[PDB]
């Protein structure tokens, strides 16, 4: 399949190389799939989600995502138009409050129940949760992640928006999981990505159109927006079979574009997460 005059950054994980404006993928998109997306809620009913996303849990008073940062990540893992698995389905957990923020006790607490919630839903192709949160670092926090990893999901982290090395940050420091640094539309490491040796792999994070609450759209930038495109890919390379949830992040890295980008540190990996769609 190929969606015309994408998102940029849809059009970049299926291409080797920038500037293209189409995005190729297979139809399957990610169908049989399930992805966790724990921030601040989903606005589940956007006609751009079809009918594909569901609130499953809140620590707060709603389950409403009043802030919009979460109906954005969302959107970019399995909107319509703005997704990387255009037929996933969505749960959303909200840990992080109107504001966008959120205590790491509670942010631990919704990773242990995405760990059992699981066994209770129906996701033949496997499961994804895609975490674009962060903080200091913390060995409980990064304990967690670990935990919802090695129970058979793959979890995708963002490095952090620091310009720093992203080994004092959390979860993004966990070795375990999936650390995700954004790049801009040039290929240049965005300004603001934390980058450093526990990064796995780079994902579009500058600029990105996504969905937003009441039913609008929104571009927005940050190490948040590139790792929904890392979780969604995920989503769709489980459900055609090419890899598992505890080795995805492997799998990505082995078959991303290498050595595309610029102002990376050395130290820091080379790679782009890439699709490698053949029609
Ligand atoms: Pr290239
Ligand atoms: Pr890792």
């Amino acid at each position: 399949a190929a969606q015309t005059n994408a998102p940029w950054g849809l059009a970049r994980i299926s291409s080797t190389s920038p500037g293209t404006s189409t995005y190729y993928y297979d139809e399957s998109a990610g169908q049989g799939s399930c992805v966790y997306v724990i921030d601040t809620g989903i606005e589940a009913s956007h006609p751009e989600f079809e009918g594909r996303a569901q609130m499953v849990k809140t620590y707060y008073y709603s389950s409403r995502d009043g802030n919009g940062h979460g109906t954005h990540c969302a959107g970019t893992v399995g909107s319509r138009t703005y997704g990387v698995a255009k037929k996933t389905q969505l749960f959303g957990v909200k840990v992080l409050d109107d504001n966008g923020s959120g205590q790491y006790s509670t942010i631990i607490a919704g990773m242990d129940f995405v760990a059992s919630d699981k066994n209770n839903r129906n996701c033949p192709k496997g499961v994804v949760a895609s975490l674009s949160l962060g903080g200091g670092y913390s060995s409980s926090v990064n304990s967690a992640a670990a935990r919802l990893q090695s129970s058979g999901v793959m979890v995708a982290v963002a490095a952090g928006n620091n310009n720093a090395d992203a080994r004092n940050y959390s979860p993004a420091s966990e070795p375990s999981v999936c650390t995700v640094g954004a790049s801009d539309r040039y290929d240049r490491r965005s300004s603001f990505s934390n980058y450093g040796s526990v990064l796995d792999i780079f994902g579009p994070g500058t600029d990105i159109l996504s969905t937003w609450i009441g039913g609008s759209t929104r571009s927005i930038s940050g190490t948040s927006m590139a790792t929904p495109h890392v979780a969604g890919l995920a989503a769709y390379l489980m459900t055609l079979g090419k890899t598992t949830a505890a080795s995805a992040c492997r799998y990505i890295a082995d078959t991303a574009n290498k050595g595309d980008l610029s102002n990376i540190p050395f130290g820091t990996v080379n790679l782009l997460a890439y699709n490698n769609y053949q029609a």
